[PDB]
């Protein structure tokens, strides 16, 4: 038997709204210490990793491994459902056939149970993460969500471009271009307004803002971005959870 | 000459919301102590009864009994020129061709004359209205509303199930299902939060969403809403007015 | 050289606003004393003329004439990259191929840098403007927003009637009417509600409302809005600036 009980609807709502424009049917393989779920979309260029460890719960309890593929279409339907504040409870007992969502609120006034159908999905989990990569910073995702947001706007495709204290979002459209330059530093006022960075080597990668737009999605989960990247690689795009992570692997262009 | 002072134009123009996506042309037989008006959908399974008497108007006046017919898609449109706190008067002499809707507002600023074109409309009114309900409850209608939404993410089709002391909203979807229980209650902290049930026989009924959806238009009225059920006729679906109501009469299929 | 620094963005945001729905490309003749710009729509019934005077900026230097022609549909798009409340700085050498907008903020922190390529169009500038028109009234901008947004839902024609002391503005549709009248009064309370009227010849003329609905974005620069007819010649909408103004000549039919 499986019941992992949220806190706060929201949580789990708003990650699921990480993966839902960019992926359809996710496998969530909740095990002993907590839920894991991987997904790559249709062209195989964006992949989301998503890691929730038992503290990020306010009860979780797994007796024995179930993975439970479903589609986040049909799924954000039912979280549509809930109350945003209210503890959202996933229940299901060996082999579920189906999932239970359970809302529930400060009162035993309304406590609704609403049911998913699952589905059958091969896997093939991936595990593509590198040791060391070539340069790695970290923003507010606020600002990082800004500067994406503004230079989607004039071009389909936006280049980051990091030689050392120096990161440069560039983007270059038949309509004019856009650029914009920030630099480390720690903010004493407010440390989660700093800009890190640790450059091994420089790096000139260029991705397509149409998935720079779906990373930007997991700003609700975290104060800041952790962008790792590599010219070999894709990059690593993790918001941080109370216990776990929101991954986005993105391949670069050519 | 007819003149129905209403002291907000929100008033009647949330009157009209609970017409508006429901059904088009509607008679609005006016006479001595008020207002009245019926208007049944196309495929004939939605059925709206509104009263209004005289006190929920700040000044009413009607010689002679005027029908006025209009358009709603018309008369809504009209409803946007207002001033949402506007105090509205309805203007009308023998054989109208037209009706005369007068905005005022604090100061003598702004007064706006509005003049709506009428319609003849043969009536053929209902009186399908039942001596006793199988089952009488009655709920906030903020909560009712809710219910209907959520549930309506999942089915087309919601079931209401009514045994002693316990109202069961089912939802049963291809894609999972849900389900929300309530129970009768006195709140003293709150009376108007409170869920009455009269249950002289059980029931289990089902209605299209479609129109559940229009019938929670009037949750803008009254803090409550009245649902009376019986197994053989139409549901009534009734918010109270200061002095009236609007009422929806849906049949359930099957 | 070039520079003229907007001390919040959202003012020339704004101001394109007011020929953004209206117009396409506009040339933006750029001089010693300051900026102007005009432009007419494909029919020809609706021509915008702006005026910006240095004091308007908070810094501006023009060494020499350049005038910049630029596509307002691109343009927008760079205004919408910018922070509403940050200082944007318009930057170009001679003979551009292109402009620069550059925003900033409070902090160093984030300072982004854009460019527009630029476009040559033929210029051939109106000066219509009449010296004496037949009336000439002034009232709150939102005022007179909320007058053609109400008429507009009832009628694709609007008519302003001007007699002595008496502004009516009227629509008749096919579906119902509709009719504002105001009078001039000063409001000592808050003088910025009055309402002026000058009126040397009666007038009666009928604009079309989709224009009339353009005219009316500029009521986001300016408290009132200054309305100048004669029934030989276009009317004259202008909303003033802290030094300089937007202007609107509009041709009625019939």
């Amino acid at each position: 038997m499986l019941e992992a009980k949220f806190e706060e609807a929201s949580l789990f709502k708003r990650i699921i709204d990480g993966f839902k424009d960019c992926v359809q049917l996710v496998n969530f393989q909740c095990k002993e210490d907590g839920i894991i779920a991987q997904a790559v979309d249709d062209s195989r260029v964006l992949l989301v990793s998503l890691e929730i460890g038992v503290e990020a719960f306010q009860e979780y309890r797994c007796d024995h491994p179930v993975t439970l593929g479903m589609d986040l279409t049909s799924l954000s339907k039912i979280l549509r459902c809930g109350n945003n504040t209210d503890t959202l409870t996933l229940i299901a007992d060996n082999t579920p056939d189906s999932i239970i969502l359970l809302f529930e609120d400060t009162k035993k006034d309304r406590i609704a149970e609403y049911s998913l159908k699952l589905m059958d999905i091969d896997a093939d989990f991936l595990k593509i993460e590198e040791l060391q990569y070539d340069s790695t910073l970290s923003l507010p995702s606020s600002e990082f969500s800004k500067i994406v947001r503004d230079l989607s706007q004039l071009s389909d495709s936006i280049n980051i471009m990091i030689t050392k204290e120096t990161i440069k979002f560039v983007a270059d459209g038949d309509i004019g271009g856009g650029s914009v330059i920030i630099k480390p530093f720690v903010d004493m006022e407010h440390p989660e307004t700093s800009i890190k960075l640790e450059m091994d080597q420089p790096v000139d990668l260029t991705f397509g803002a149409k998935y720079l737009l779906d990373i930007i999605k997991g700003s609700s989960l975290s104060d800041r971005v952790g962008i790792r990247l590599s010219s070999e690689a894709p990059a690593l795009f993790q918001f941080d959870l109370k216990s776990g992570f929101l991954q986005f692997f993105l391949a670069p262009k050519f």
